[PDB]
């Protein structure tokens, strides 16, 4: 029977390092990845110039690009991990808002149309959230050298802490979270396998006294 | 200034007459969330099948699909989560035990599935699925006492089958969802289980914390 199919995101900082474990926990479970290319983000270099005018139409855009990633996992047919979940363009936003960098009419519209588009976007079955903090994604920025982000400041990459840990305690109410502490300490590798292993635990049934198996 | 963060559907699991439509209302009411549910009347074919299951079986599993389907509609239109007393992979449960048994065709039981697998995407997905647990005697027995005349044929055998195959479902659906898996045993009402079913979601709900490379960074609200 076509039970549906397993939809797994990570989560995480800037530099956090959510591509490699996507890629390596879809190689432990046998299932295609999927990516979002930061080259293909015609916005994001005058965005980190004037965060305040191209930050809305950036996300408008981001969210076409979630949009066909869905169109592509639903037509594939099979289970997926994504490097990516459509959640964190919203913490974007509300930190964007939060720093004057976006009007409030701005997000409603944004809100309003990220509901609208939510009936044909991907929803986890399981979120992957890689805990690290502001500093260290500071220094993964710095080690990467990306020339747009050699400007930002850790106050913004606090705020971005702050918000997904809010998110992360509202998220948790609907889907399964594995927060998994990651400071690069430990390999990528390993990291998925215990990523896998955790998922497996926590997919158990809850038995509440049976006559089963 | 908040976010839509998606909404929460729960269904409740079970054999026939386990009290599922109570456990879903008193669950519900626990939660602050609308029940949903499919009065047993409303089903225009469920008489002519439990006299004839291998001519009836087939049209009324596509019946029960649209009548799944409008459901989904009115919860997808409230913009509310909500709990409903049956989930949508039940119905294929009953098809299987029928392809078993011989009441249904394994052509028919294809283009059942296909039809299902073409409409999943407009149809209700549960986040959190709670299987009542009661054996084969003990459904036969709620049967007895509830007395709905269509139902007084059926024999344990058929209970079986179908509690056989509720395990494999089981099993299978709890890799993607979360499952809780509760006995009537000692419980003096829908309420009494309701609330225990309440506090184990909440539970099995904390977000995992793995201190994989060191400590977590902070606790989480
Ligand atoms: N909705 C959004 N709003 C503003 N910036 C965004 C954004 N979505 C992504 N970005 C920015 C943040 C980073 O500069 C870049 C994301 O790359 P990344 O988070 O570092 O992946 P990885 O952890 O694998 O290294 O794009
Ligand atoms: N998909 C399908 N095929 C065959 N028979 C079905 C199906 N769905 C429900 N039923 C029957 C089973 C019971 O007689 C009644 C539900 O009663 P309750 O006590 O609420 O479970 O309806």
């Amino acid at each position: 029977f076509p039970y549906p199919k397993m939809f797994i995101s990570i989560s995480g900082l800037i530099g956090a390092g959510k591509t490699t474990l996507a890629e390596e926990l879809a190689k432990e479970m046998g299932f295609p990845v999927y990516y979002e290319p930061v080259e293909d983000n015609i916005y994001l270099e005058d965005f980190y110039k004037d965060m305040k005018t191209y930050g809305f139409p950036m996300q408008v855009y981001l969210l076409n690009k979630r949009y066909q990633q869905h169109q592509q996992i639903i037509w594939s047919g099979e289970g997926a991990v994504q490097d990516r979940s459509i959640y964190e363009d919203a913490v974007f936003a509300r930190i964007l808002v939060k720093q004057g960098n976006m009007s409030k009419r701005d997000y409603k519209t944004y809100t309003d149309l990220y509901n609208n588009m939510s009936k044909y976007l991907t929803h986890p079955n399981f979120l992957i959230h890689l805990d690290v903090t502001p500093e260290e994604s500071l220094e993964r920025i710095k080690e990467r050298s990306r020339n747009c982000e050699a400007g930002i400041p850790l106050s913004y990459l606090q705020d971005l802490y702050d918000e997904y840990n809010i998110f992360l305690a509202e998220i948790s109410k609907r889907i399964p979270v594995i927060r998994i502490r990651w400071a690069n300490y430990r390999s990528a590798k390993e990291l998925a396998m215990r990523v896998y292993a955790e998922m497996k635990k926590h997919q158990a049934i809850v038995d509440v006294p049976m006559t089963a198996p």
